[PDB]
């Protein structure tokens, strides 16, 4: 479970979280898990598209599974309501090459990426964080919000012997939770504003 990929049930992130920013909108749920969230946000707050992604197929099994639990369109036309505005995918979202991250293009109005961060940190180190942070912005479209609730430092220290990978990121690591908004909003990503909704963040991207 070196990814933080096991199966988590909590949802108290609704009331957080506020309808306006999904309803009528294209949403990407980044490491989705056993997706109760993306179903939730789905089923309750009618985005038009909603897409749940996660590296491990086991939780994307277990989530297209739940879709039954959460049971209306006209048909199969009618992709606009739930259960027919949702889907997941299995996928690693970090590319190995900044080349790659350059030829994505804008396809999302809100991208959620909740509790990942420390995960991809560990895994894939600054360069692979940064790359993340840098996919989000240009797969957003003009208007786009990110929706961010990173780990702080303090998290990162426990279990950083699971892998001998995990090990020596976590001592290389210079971007830090503490400068995330610094970075976001740097011209590395290019956010043009963020705010406080663990504690979490909204991102803009200028229209
Ligand atoms: N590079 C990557 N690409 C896609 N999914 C990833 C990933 N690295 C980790 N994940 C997945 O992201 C999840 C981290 S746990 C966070 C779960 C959820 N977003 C929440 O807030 O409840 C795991 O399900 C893990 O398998």
């Amino acid at each position: 479970f070196q990814y933080g990929n096991y199966c988590k049930y909590y949802d108290g992130r609704l009331r957080v979280l506020k309808p306006e920013w999904f309803r009528g909108r294209d949403v990407l749920d980044l490491g989705c898990n056993v997706g109760h969230l993306t179903l939730s946000i789905a089923c309750k707050w009618g985005p038009s598209r909603m897409v749940g992604l996660d590296i491990d197929s086991r939780l994307i099994h277990s989530a297209r599974q739940n879709i039954r639990h959460y049971l209306v369109p006209l048909d199969g036309a009618d992709t606009s309501v739930f259960p027919n505005n949702v889907v997941f995918v299995t996928g690693n979202y970090v590319l190995d090459r900044d080349d790659l991250v350059e030829a994505q293009t804008p396809e999302y109005d809100v991208v959620l990426c909740l509790s990942l961060t420390k995960w991809v940190h560990l895994n894939w180190g600054d360069e692979g964080l940064k790359r993340m942070f840098r996919r989000i912005y240009r797969h957003l479209r003009p208007g786009g919000i990110l929706v961010l609730e990173p780990q702080p430092w303090s998290s990162y220290g426990k279990r950083k012997t699971l892998t001998e990978t995990i090990y020596k990121n976590y001592y290389r690591i210079q971007l830090k939770p503490e400068q995330f908004s610094s970075y976001l909003t740097s011209p590395d990503v290019g956010f043009s504003s963020y705010e406080l909704v663990r504690p979490v963040y909204l991102f803009h991207k200028a229209r």
